[PDB]
């Protein structure tokens, strides 16, 4: 059935997870439409990717408009929520998401990637650009001069877009 299917498209990922205290939280996806974004690929038995957590809370107190968002790739469900509940970040709810990794070309973890409001690449390397203090004043000024194009997504579903239209093929 394509309308049993494509309502489970346009209801994809309609909504990001969160912990406030031991309390599992879920937030609108519609709440992201137009703000940047950062998608941290990592996993809880990822050594650096725990360490990189440091690294995200700078950026964060720094950019608090772009909306960190956790892309696990724990073994367990338990090892999910334990990193939910240490980050305090977003996260796409617990699955496979290697479909991810393969569309933007994720070679390792942890990978950070900056993504523009209208679901364009500003930073495919994001991990690495946040490493030393030049970035700061840099990004401020990369993010500022972005012009934002206008784009349509399919069943106007920001992250159906960014996770599975077909353009990487």
């Amino acid at each position: 059935d394509k309308t049993a299917e494509y309502e489970k498209y346009a209801n994809y990922m309609n909504y990001l997870y969160y912990y406030q205290n031991n309390e599992l939280k879920k937030i609108d996806s519609s709440y992201f439409k137009d703000k940047y974004l950062g998608l941290f690929f990592g996993a809880s038995w990822c050594k650096y990717c725990v360490t990189f957590i440091d690294s995200l809370n700078i950026f964060k107190k720094n950019f608090p408009n772009v909306e960190i968002i956790y892309i696990p790739f724990d073994r367990t469900y338990q090892e999910y929520q334990s990193f939910l509940k240490n980050t305090n970040f977003y996260a796409l709810p617990f699955d496979n998401y290697l479909y991810i990794c393969k569309k933007y070309q994720i070679k390792n973890l942890p990978s950070f990637m900056l993504i523009t409001p209208n679901n364009n690449i500003l930073v495919k390397d994001a991990a690495q650009l946040i490493k030393t203090d030049e970035y700061i004043n840099n990004l401020k000024s990369l993010i500022k001069n972005y012009i934002i194009h206008p784009k349509t997504f399919q069943f106007n579903n920001r992250f159906f877009d960014l996770f599975r239209n077909l353009e990487h093929h």
